[PDB]
């Protein structure tokens, strides 16, 4: 009888996408995984892992949180593998897995949202279904997938301010 | 950048919305758009209208009409969102078009209407969007997270799901 | 605090929801418990469920039957939800009744059920159920941000509204 | 022929209910109000003039802010008014207004929200409906709508912590 694999496995390392609204702080926390939701109702023929590593907000957030991010992306059986993430260190993790000889056989996609899933207007859905497809379509790399398209991370910078990622120009 | 997508909409449940007039849901603007306009896209989209009938009502003569109007399109990624009743017939007679043969064609849609809670409109959104500008040229249906291939692919109407043959 | 407020649900758009199965609509589980699960209530509060039927096939037993439920409740203030089709028959026929003279009922719904984006149905219940802790004793409908006499209204089908005759 | 009234006048002064997400403030911002989109698929019989006053975050609204919402309320033609404002400083408006003997013969409801109305899972809209109800049913006074209930500004605190409107006990 037919066995529908599950080829991706995703990470959550919060950031905006996971931003949620607390009372006792009286502002946005990081809360639980968005992309829980998402797929929630995608209505999947297989099925996604999802397995959380970090909420930690972006002050707090360490080489020591890239370094386990590292070591649990390198230990997945999967080679087909999403991390969601903060957008404003988002370029730095994905250069330091790029780096990592452990993923080379592994096609590793970094994604999250501008504007918080829980938050109405949200790009969230949205990019974690293309992130998903990016995910089991490109060639094995390191990439970040936003605003609809595919970016190299050792050629993008964060525009802080606008909320987008941009290539750095080839001089 | 990415390469230059078109979107044409043939209607479908992901299209549904409620009408007070008809006491329920009739197919509405196309929902592609809403999703598209907080996706904060880098890369270069058009999006057209083709139709809002239920696709059950689709003919060979409307399948024909479809073929050349994605063949009107100078771009070689195209998304097609459409009722899921006769996705696989008119994804089955756009691969057997040459004139067709250096596309990425993916036809999408949804189960749920994209104006009801729980819908998987965005997310399929979201994945076909990727599809289109990643798969090889042909045609394909982009549904349930994955994607299928129309000539081994059917409509389970009970199941509300897509299924290898 | 208010008053105990005792919710009866007997269907109706505010309802509905999209099931598979049926390509379509079905009246589903009462709305009014999602929008007071996130209200943050002070107050007691009870719902029971009385029906899910379309509104449009209820009988005078029916109506009779739903009259014995809110005469059972304790609570002198009452929330039915309900579809607009039929609203105002039961409205006039719980008016009728002597056994219910002290209690306040309020009547409500939405045109546009709740799980669709767009819909009257939040601002509804929050404003029924403050119509139904302070209206005065009698039977009410309270849609379009106002209070209807049952006895002085009528269901528009084709305007999807409430007007005086 | 005949003309539906419109006895009801909104004027908002902000808060949490408001609340909304900018990329710039990479955070939550006092946004347009709320209301207007709650109103906006109300199915109104009549009509409700909105009218925005403040949208000042807490910190930076004063006495002199304060003012300018009585005069407004006082000089409104209507005599049922919605105020909706921010829970923290709620208590001390609704008393400063119930001062004021200009307001004698209107009925005047203070509301907003814990949770913003653009984060999923808001108690705004049924805020909203309630305190519209409230501001047409309730005699002359002011008063505040929460939680499902009328609150006597005299005799009501803001538990900060908890989001929530308490009653002060009579001794
Ligand atoms: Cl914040
Ligand atoms: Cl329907």
């Amino acid at each position: 009888m037919a066995v529908s694999p599950s080829p991706l496995r995703i990470f959550t390392a919060g950031g905006t996408i996971d931003e949620d609204y607390r009372l006792e702080e009286n502002g946005l926390v990081v809360g639980d995984p968005f992309v829980a939701e998402v797929l929630k109702t995608a209505r999947l023929a297989g099925a996604v892992s999802i397995v959380a590593l970090s909420r930690k907000d972006s002050l707090d957030f360490t080489e020591a949180d890239r370094e386990a991010i590292g070591r649990a992306v390198g230990q997945a059986v999967e080679d087909h593998i999403l991390l969601t993430h903060g957008t404003d260190t988002m370029v730095e993790t994905a250069r330091y897995l790029g780096g990592l000889p452990e993923l080379a056989g592994k096609t590793v996609v970094l994604s999250g949202a501008m504007v918080p899933g829980r938050v109405g207007g949200s790009d969230a859905a949205f990019n974690i279904g293309f992130a998903c497809a990016a995910a089991l379509m490109l060639a094995p790399g390191v990439y970040i997938a936003m605003h609809g398209k595919v970016f190299d991370p050792a050629k993008t910078r964060k525009n802080r301010g606008l909320g987008r990622f941009e290539p750095i120009d080839d001089q």
